[PDB]
């Protein structure tokens, strides 16, 4: 874990800065109640098995944000392409989970540091 | 609570100013008996779990006025919108959150602080610039 990791002198990551497994499936849950309520957002879920996604959707994160458990889902661009969202979309999505965040207690500075490392992903995500 | 805060050399709140979650508590349930009675305004509730609202509406107020708990409802200008809510409503709403500061014993000024805080929250809430 985390101590053993410090013993080796490897840096903190952004997944342990805000608490691990844990805290990714908590903002994970909150921020899929949070695109389902936005009707803006909610008809592109229409045929997505949602029990998976968000289970795929915690391991995303998790590893993206330096946890040491790997992402078993399938690549950014060939999930998204050709599925109509624009940036308008990316941005509402985005927005929930820098509220997901926020209502996890998040500090705003690391919440915009991870908004740095998710927004770049807007070219794989995106057509408009 | 606070005696933790002030040992850590956190800063005292509007939040604990006016009395913490307790006093928030109060001022909601008033604030909300003020806006379903105003004839301008319950049309918009109807329908509304009222028991629910009043939580987020807790959460809200305690976490703007600079409580220790987060915001975990959804954002101001998302839950408002395609309601057509004008400037003349939000100016009714911001009356009755003040006169139910005001029935709580809230000081005049605190009550302005609090106004300070709510009053840039009419570009999230509204849609019309109406004030009639
Ligand atoms: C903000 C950055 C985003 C990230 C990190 C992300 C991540 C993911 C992940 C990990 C999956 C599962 C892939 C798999 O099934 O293996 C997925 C699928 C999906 N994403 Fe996103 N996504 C993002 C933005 C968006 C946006 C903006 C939309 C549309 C508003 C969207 C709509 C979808 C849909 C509908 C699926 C499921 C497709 C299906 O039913 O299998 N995503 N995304
Ligand atoms: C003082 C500014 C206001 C604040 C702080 C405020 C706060 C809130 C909160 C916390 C929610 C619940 C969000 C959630 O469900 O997560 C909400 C929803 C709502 N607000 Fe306001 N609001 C304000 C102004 C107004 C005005 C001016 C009106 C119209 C007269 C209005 C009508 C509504 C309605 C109809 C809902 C949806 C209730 C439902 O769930 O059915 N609000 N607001
Ligand atoms: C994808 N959410
Ligand atoms: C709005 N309450
Ligand atoms: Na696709």
């Amino acid at each position: 874990g985390l101590l053993s990791r410090l013993r080796k002198r490897e840096p903190i990551s952004i997944y342990d800065k805000i608490g691990g497994h844990e805290a990714i499936e908590v903002v994970v849950e909150d921020f899929y109640v949070r695109v389902l309520a936005d009707d803006q957002l909610s008809a592109f879920f229409s045929g997505t098995n949602m029990s998976r996604l968000k289970g795929k959707a915690v391991e995303f994160f998790a590893a993206a944000l330096g946890g040491p458990e790997p992402y078993t889902g399938a690549p950014m661009k060939q999930v998204h392409q050709g599925r109509g969202i624009t940036m308008h979309h990316f941005s509402l999505v985005a927005g929930h989970l820098a509220d997901a965040l926020t209502a996890a207690g998040v500090p705003s500075e690391t919440i915009t540091e991870i908004l740095g490392v998710i927004a770049p992903l807007a070219v794989d995500v995106t057509s408009g």
